[PDB]
């Protein structure tokens, strides 16, 4: 049914290969999740991502094109094969390379990212791990958000460690203040912090806050944003961090013009609207698409919401590996039923 071209990916998620459907000739990416059901944690993530990707139909979100059916007896179905959009590169590789990236690239890439988040956010899904390398880009310059392993809804299970240990959620360099400090306000605004970090990175083609560890991360952020306000300092979850921040002299925010000298005025306008300490002070995805910097591409008339919202209830459930296997197989059957 498929003709393998070459291998490209490894690992943590599995193995990725480029391929073509024999009948159509159309090119795809095939991900093998080997021994998919052997570990509960992994199996749970697999089910969560299968449901998420099947839920979205959006040009700026990686899509499942096919899932191969077991052609073996059920008991020997060990590894899962997912067929996905083939994407040549990603935003990290592009930013950190000798490829072009003018203001127009920045503008268009940001536009698509935000377009994808408006959709995803409206379904009540926080990605929680946006970074350049999770944003794939194909030969046509389409940007697609992938890697939904970290994604959660607005109210989650206290049985997960992450519920309390927010400072370990996602990736340090793009991790929102509210996660670092446990500000007890966990919304889609988490993503808009990461977007700001990505935006900044694209403007200078280097990482905005590359802290070596926890404390240095906070220091790097505060070098630009200044010290958090009193109101935020009070809201800090743990005593020692709270105390640490209070131990520093007040610092005034640096205007973005200084951080990124000579950069587009309209770009820094929007950037500033995203990188603020307080979650609810940050611009939303939907509103950022309205900002003058994205004038050129914004079309209210082609930036859909996602109905209905995604429900994360299934993830809360306590299932054995063998039940998770069934649930995943049901999703493969459902995929094909819904088509054929
Ligand atoms: C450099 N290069 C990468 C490819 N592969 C693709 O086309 C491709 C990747 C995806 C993903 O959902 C995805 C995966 Cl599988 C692993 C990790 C992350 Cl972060 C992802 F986003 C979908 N298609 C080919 N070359």
């Amino acid at each position: 049914e498929y003709e393998i071209i070459e291998t490209i990916g490894n690992g943590a998620y599995g193995v990725v290969s480029s391929a073509r459907r024999r009948l159509t000739g159309q090119q795809v990416a095939i991900k093998k999740i080997p021994n998919a059901f052997d570990v509960v944690t992994n199996a749970k993530r697999t089910l969560r991502e299968l449901k998420i990707l099947k839920h979205f139909k959006h040009d700026n979100i990686i899509a499942i094109k096919d899932i191969l059916r077991p052609t073996v007896p059920y008991g020997e179905f060990k590894s899962v094969y997912v067929v996905l959009d083939l994407m040549e590169s990603d935003l990290h590789q592009i930013i950190h390379s000798s490829q072009p990236l003018t203001l127009e690239h920045v503008r268009y890439f940001l536009y698509q990212l935000l377009r994808g988040l408006k959709y995803m956010h409206s379904a009540q899904v926080i990605h929680r791990d946006l970074k350049p390398s999770n944003l794939l880009v194909n030969e046509n310059c389409e940007l697609k958000i992938g890697d939904f392993g970290m994604a959660r809804g607005l109210c989650t299970s206290p049985a997960e460690h992450q519920y309390f240990m927010t400072e370990y959620v996602a990736t340090r360099w793009y991790r929102a203040p509210e996660l670092m400090l446990s500000l007890h306000e966990y919304t889609q605004a988490i993503d808009l912090w990461s977007v700001g970090c990505i935006f900044g990175e694209m403007l200078a083609r280097r990482q905005l806050f590359p802290g070596k560890n926890y404390v240095h991360q906070l220091q790097l952020i505060m070098m630009v944003l200044g010290t958090p306000s009193p109101a935020v300092i009070q809201a800090v979850g743990a005593e020692r961090v709270r105390a640490y921040i209070q131990s520093l002299p007040p610092r005034q925010p640096v205007p973005w013009e200084t951080v990124y000298p000579g950069a587009d005025r309209q770009a820094l306008s929007l950037l500033g609207r995203m990188l603020r300490f307080e979650p609810s002070a940050r611009i939303s995805a939907a509103a950022a698409l309205r900002h003058p910097f994205l004038a050129k591409y914004h079309d209210p008339d082609d930036e859909p919401d996602c109905a209905p919202p995604f429900d994360f209830a299934f993830d809360r459930e306590a299932l054995t590996r063998e039940r998770i296997k069934e649930a995943i197989v049901a999703e493969i059957e459902d995929f094909h039923a819904r088509r054929e």
